């Protein structure tokens, strides 16, 4: 099941995402039951907006909001939701509702197409802009958040430690 | 696994649908593997027809053709193979092939544009009447079905304890 | 050509709407040029938003903007963009931009094509959350757009978007 | 436009279909107004059916019925609304409605686009899975409608279908 | 889990398989992680290819590679990522990166479509040929492969047989 | 119509590609017939490719090899067969078919539509993957072709483009 999927390779540089949310699809909000493992639907999402990246977490995490570390996963093509990636981090957009999204791109053994992305800066600055508008605005017809601002990769594998460690 | 799925959060009012059929999709039917919990192909359908509403069951249920209880839950969008939805039942389709199917629609906590729908009196016209014909016209080219009439939520909400009581 | 399509089979009850964006599609903002008739790609929006209705716009009609009457056209599924929908107004959504003043109608399928719109008649029969994603949409669609905004001002009725349709057809004669 | 698109290279062996409803697509019955050539939606249909096969028109042609030939045309993957698609007849639908009579053909893209229909030489070598899906399909899309209905009569060979398509286009003249 | 899904219902005759990677979809190579039997992102493909058939593996099998016996399994329509499809072995192509892959088609209850496909030559040729092309090309942009040749249903129920024994 | 297209606002700098076939489509050969305009179905692919842009022409141009300039044009989503998109040229696919000497031009789309590819000014900026794929699917679309054979032949900068698409329109006129 996806409960036993592991937190990564070699944490916090070789990283395991478990998809809930693809990248440009329906606005479905589905999430892995953590008791069964199971995808439920979390809900319909009211406004007309979609994640632009493929979203979920890495399992064997538990941040402070209680849950596990939340990733964004940039691809070439939506993944499907209960997939699980390889990724490395490179960047966390923070914010309040306080909140951490880490933004991971595909390990280079899936994929060389982002071999050049090391760190947050490195991001397409109209995909680092469209993240932070998107989870500024999709909970507008409901629930709050105020982007803060991107951090590096050092930041985004600090979070990823704290939480696995956390998660201990 | 979608065997570990409970049967709702508050029977008979609150439950949850393991689907296995998305709404509006190329006809193959598929079904769960009581066994494994896998998704299995159980047949590619032989009409060039629909299910007009996700399809899917009731885990830990048990009626008297054997299964579980199957619903027929309407979203705005198609939902995934093996998702679990959380509804509310509000009416049931009785038929002859006697089979019953129940009609639920997603919970308040995920939506609200069904909010106003208590009763299978609420129910698009159309939309039952697509949920009959297709019912009563599916299994055309292969196994036979007559539509007998539809129930309100009381009784919808009588078969899934019945089902849950029957399957202890 | 799409240029020969007609504004309507009785303006202002019964009007086509040329489509140029289907609904829920990928986030390209299509145009008919006017001079080919043919499907132009405007732009890829910024933001990851989409059309919550197909959107389109009545043909042979003028408004002070100095283009067609823009209309939003919910149906069960999205259309082809480029086909062309039968339709009768209901209602429409008044809003100011960078430019200045602008307005949407919001017309339904008319009831020869599908009759489960024969209840909305007017804007306050559309669904609530439906009227509230259009609003979101326009007020949000184009922030990434430096030097562009909207302020969407209301809602107003059927009566209200008639008189934008026969307004418009009459100043483009 | 669709209008100027031909009958086909060499009638009735070699004709061109205008295709305005994909395979396996939504329920949006599209249809190409004749006068100005653009895809209308006709309808939203009411059953949770979709046609089996692409199908369109041959141009310039005229049935009885008032319109051109009914042609449903298999293709590996669905066509779009609107494409012009070559393909050889192999059979015709026989069936009668609410109006009377009605005849769909069945063609099969001709061999340059595709070999995969070589072996398809009349109505007989059509899958006959492929050949009731399509008979049911007719006799069932129109259930849900006030006053429609559909009686399969049965099927007919190549030379019937090229019989339908010479007299129609010579009836088109 | 996808871990407990059977060879078959009769081997070699009457087998499930495993499905990976759907028909005609996106170059995004999956592959069921034998450990937690949750669907991972194997790779990106980088040629702008698809599998022309739905592809996965037989459970309880093991090949001389390492793996389970390897399957493409033509549908009218394609399939889900971790689905679970009975089909009857009908061929198999042999190759040299040497590898075998079997070609199997829907079993009679499933669809009557296939009945008159037994053997490799029953196949149509072009979609032979597709299979070949692509497994002949699909890896150009990164790992080579030579395909040989195709062989008999026996054949390829002989390689279910053996693997099967092999992984026991 | 797609006839009326122009080639460009400002050739070669500027121009405008009318989309026959989408970026990752299912494998339809779809073309433009030039005397129609109308969107034809040229041949269902026998390999299990995609084009891996979008793929269409640059109107009012003419080759040696008599048709228009082909244009491939990445975009962030996949377009509409028959739209029009502005672009900017920045290199050029050489390649020898079957038939003798053949180019695919790369070209972008403009700054107006979207700014993500500002900064590919010449055929060096692409990724070095997209290149490869496209070099790789020209080289084996056609393997199930008897007769068929593409030989790749390099690449060229934008200014050795822009020299095509004027030579081409020029040699239109
Ligand atoms: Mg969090
Ligand atoms: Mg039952
Ligand atoms: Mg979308
Ligand atoms: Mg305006
Ligand atoms: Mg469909
Ligand atoms: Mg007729
Ligand atoms: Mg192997
Ligand atoms: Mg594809
Ligand atoms: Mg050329």
């Amino acid at each position: 099941s996806l409960l036993n999927v592991p937190a990564g390779k070699d944490l916090p540089e070789d990283i395991y995402v478990v998809i809930e949310i693809p990248a440009n699809a329906d606005p479905i909000k589905y999430e892995i039951d953590k008791e069964s493992g199971a995808l439920f639907v979390d809900r319909f999402m009211s406004t007309a907006m979609f994640y632009p990246c493929n979203y979920g977490y890495i399992n064997h995490t538990l941040s402070l909001d209680g849950d596990p570390v939340d990733v964004l996963v940039p691809t070439p093509y939506p993944l499907q939701p209960g997939s699980v990636i390889r990724c490395r981090p490179v960047g966390v957009l923070k914010m309040t509702d306080e909140d951490a999204k880490l933004v991971a791109v595909p390990h280079s053994k899936l994929s060389k197409e982002y071999d050049h992305i090391k760190d947050v800066n490195d991001l397409p600055e109209l995909l680092k802009a469209q993240i932070a508008h998107f989870f500024e605005h999709y909970k507008d017809l409901e629930k709050w958040v105020k982007v803060e601002g991107w951090e590096n990769a050092e930041a985004a594998k600090a979070e990823i430690v704290a939480s696995f460690e956390r998660a201990k």
